[PDB]
């Protein structure tokens, strides 16, 4: 629950 970014896809996500 940090809104982490996947510099890989370009998208925010969680660290699930």
């Amino acid at each position: 629950g940090e809104w982490a970014y996947n510099p890989a896809t370009g998208k925010f996500x969680w660290t699930e």
